């Protein structure tokens, strides 16, 4: 009746386990908050040069903001700074309404239809924004 | 095509967080899992002799074991600890196969479905053995 933005794809991937933790000695930690819902997430990277080797992630929130940091870290991993940065200015675009590029988001694009619902588009945008504030 | 289990009422509870927190000095703490999917729960009590006064949990886990945390709390603040464990054995009998008193379960009943998936039933039942635990 009014849950219906939580599709199959975001409850799997809301409850997948295995980035979820901390990264001792991380080249970068980055704490995001989204006080409107209340979701927090903490981000732990490692880098070699350019490339994203690892990343992991504390705190806990909505089954969107979680879904969203899961698929995000499952395709920046391994992929470069300016990479994840390219993907991360159109997961921005697909929610504004702006073009963007499908192949370069791939399954990202399964957050298309949570920009139908304006409050939790910053659910999904959390773990992005987190990501863009701590590789710049 | 799995999402079937989430109903408006389970989301809707797995978001709320007027019971999720600390208290200060509780009367007693008391810490659960269930690592079949990731789930933890820590509750906190205050109590007025045999009377729950406060009950808040931290922790986190999946939307039903969340919601379920949050019915639970919502429903045995104010009434004894024997009225509590009654709830919970008559939330348990739900689960399996047995009879249940729905009068005493007033809205838990909305988690009737769960006992359908077996790996769910041990997140529904995370709050409630860790209720258990703590009051016996
Ligand atoms: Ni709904
Ligand atoms: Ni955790
Ligand atoms: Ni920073
Ligand atoms: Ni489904
Ligand atoms: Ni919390
Ligand atoms: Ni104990
Ligand atoms: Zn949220
Ligand atoms: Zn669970």
């Amino acid at each position: 009746g009014s849950h219906m933005i939580y599709s199959e794809f975001i409850m799997d991937y809301s409850k997948l386990k295995k980035f979820h933790g901390k990264i001792e000695n991380a080249h970068k930690v980055e704490e995001g908050k989204n006080l409107s819902c209340g979701d927090e997430v903490t981000l732990y990277f490692l880098f070699d040069g350019d490339k994203i080797v690892d990343v992991k992630f504390e705190g806990h929130g909505c089954a969107i903001s979680q879904a969203s940091t899961n698929v995000m870290i499952e395709q920046i991993i391994g992929k470069t700074k300016q990479e994840a940065l390219e993907m991360m200015k159109n997961a921005e675009n697909m929610m504004l309404g702006k073009e963007f590029d499908e192949n370069v988001l791939g399954p990202i694009i399964n957050f298309y239809d949570v920009k139908n619902y304006p409050m939790r588009v910053k659910c999904f945008l959390l773990p992005w924004k987190t990501l863009e504030i701590a590789l710049k």
